[PDB]
DNA sequence: TCTAGATCTAGA
DNA sequence: TCTAGATCTAGA
């Protein structure tokens, strides 16, 4: 199993052998919301289409994929002793929603996310990231999950934008994995997107490209897949895995 | 550290250390502008005077004190799910406005604290309370605060009147902290933040301290001009001591 | 994920 | 002068 470099809210490493169980094969693997990339990480298509609606994210990958040894050297100077303090974090913090540079914001929003509270990734509605410090004794620095990232990516292409445009990039030759933000249990996903991807999913398969779709076990994705084949994964509510198969 | 029950604008929970390492020691302290009583709940003077301007807050206290179990029960049936929304807020908030008991009004004003916009207090003109719904997941229900709150209080006096006639009943034994509404970085206005700040220059004259709070700017710094200050970490915040 | 809470704004 | 809605911010 290999390990994506960003720890991120939703990562899907725990449940990548029920993954792997129910995605049909193809020569390619969409992922709408890329996140953090553990499927993609591990498994193993001839190439993959990689979307997500973060565009700090997407810059990010892009940068790891073409300036490779760039990065890591840059990146690697941010995870001393010397940076581990909240009066250091705040002013990097603030370095980064200053800069416009795509290759400095690169380097700084992996600083951030493994110094800054829980993983987590937030922005306020100017666009500023506003994550607290989060204390660590010494956050790991992830260089050997940044050269597979980088090695794995030398197959795919990265895109930002929403849900719909990526899907619609699928073909004959696809297979897409859909992981969404959770269900529950402004400027976000909502319950009519969450509706309109089961839509979206139901309209490929049709195609017959196959849509596997992981979320929360609950009423409302129990009614938003009902047209799809729905494997619980026991692991609080049980997660599940609508596959469309054709 | 211990929370107050209610959610408060001014509230000074994260500038508790930094009060208490400049408020003198006495047998009571009297806070004139006591609000949700972060101060109250975390000091251990023998007994206090509590007061603040608004008369709903001192008889939710009164009711907190005097009849915590029912106040607990009654109040605890209105933080569940079917609370939650907007028809429901509203039809309370009208529920409150038109009602003249003093229990159900103490119960809904919790209510309306949790589940209103950002903890806002806040009535027009013909005292209507006018904060809107706050659409949060799901309120919490200050259950523990609660009882610590009347635990504290019975060696409480609450009342309700403006801060000259509080700061009055401060003696010999008295220490007095005051927490007005902030100042510019009826309503509280810049006149009577100077009338404050003349009352505790009075009151150290008579050797009763008085430590206040408010943020650190040129007016303030005038106001409090006979008072050793200090400045706390948006502005900053002074804490001016008048001490005998 | 949970939680308190220093405002802003249009306008019968 | 006032009224009353706001689907957030940011630390832990
Ligand atoms: N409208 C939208 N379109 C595409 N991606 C979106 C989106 N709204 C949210 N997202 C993205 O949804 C992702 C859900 S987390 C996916 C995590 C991934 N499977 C892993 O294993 O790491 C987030 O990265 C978020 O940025
Ligand atoms: N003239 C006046 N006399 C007394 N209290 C007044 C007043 N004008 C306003 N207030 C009260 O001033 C308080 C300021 S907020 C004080 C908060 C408190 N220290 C805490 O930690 O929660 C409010 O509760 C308000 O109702």
């Amino acid at each position: 199993k290999n390990r994506a470099f960003l720890k991120w809210a939703g990562g899907k490493y725990p449940l990548l052998d029920d993954i792997k169980r129910h995605l049909p094969k193809g020569e390619c693997l969409v992922e709408p919301f890329v996140g953090a990339g553990s499927v993609f990480l591990n498994t193993d298509f001839s190439r993959y289409i990689l979307a997500d609606i973060n565009s700090d994210l997407i810059s990010l990958y892009n940068i790891v994929k073409m300036r490779t040894d760039e990065y890591v050297q840059a990146a690697r100077e941010l995870f001393v002793p010397e940076t581990n303090c909240a009066e250091v974090y705040y002013q990097f913090r603030e370095e980064f929603n200053k800069s416009q540079d795509p290759f400095r914001r690169a380097v700084l929003f992996l600083y951030l996310n493994r110094y800054g509270y829980n993983g987590l990734c937030r922005y306020n509605l100017r666009g500023e990231f506003n994550v607290p410090f989060g204390r660590y004794k010494k956050p790991y620095f992830p260089e050997a999950e940044l050269y597979h990232f980088a090695e794995k990516a030398q197959n795919a292409f990265f895109y930002c934008e929403s849900y719909a445009d990526s899907m619609a990039r699928a073909d004959d030759s696809s297979v897409v994995y859909c992981d969404p933000p959770y269900a529950p249990l402004t400027n976000s996903f909502t319950l009519e997107q969450q509706a309109h991807l089961a839509e979206i999913a139901e309209g490929l398969v049709e195609r017959h490209i196959p849509v596997l779709i992981s979320n929360h076990d609950t009423m409302l994705t129990r009614e938003w897949y009902q047209r799809a084949k729905l494997h619980v994964v026991k692991v609080k509510v049980d997660e599940l895995l609508a596959l469309y198969k054709p």
